[PDB]
């Protein structure tokens, strides 16, 4: 075997937090007229999910305002983290007013 992580301090953390925002909660009742969007969620939903996860934690600590939370996220969608309602990632251009967003495959 062959021992040699690369910052795996950071590492841990960002694979702990996304373990989690990842995982969190099944789905959500949004408002919603149209059918043709129900199993998405609106960015800003998101915002607080991770957001308090994050201030949560001890790294980050309730220091964290919601603005570090949407800065963060824009690494998440970079990531290929969570994919656009459409189809569109690789961007760290991401709003908490209103986007529904989903999960990759």
């Amino acid at each position: 075997g062959s021992s040699g992580s690369s910052g795996y301090r950071a590492t841990k953390l960002w694979n702990e937090v996304t373990t989690s925002f990842r995982a969190g909660m099944p789905l959500r009742k949004h408002r919603q007229h149209f059918k043709k969007y129900g199993n998405c969620f609106t960015a800003g939903e998101a915002v607080d999910w991770l957001y308090d996860l994050l201030r949560n934690n001890s790294n980050f600590g309730p220091e964290v305002t919601r603005q570090q939370t949407i800065q963060l996220l824009r690494k998440f969608l970079k990531n290929h983290v969570i994919e656009d309602i459409k189809g569109r990632w690789g961007s760290e251009n991401v709003d908490d007013n209103n986007q529904l967003f989903r999960f990759p495959a």
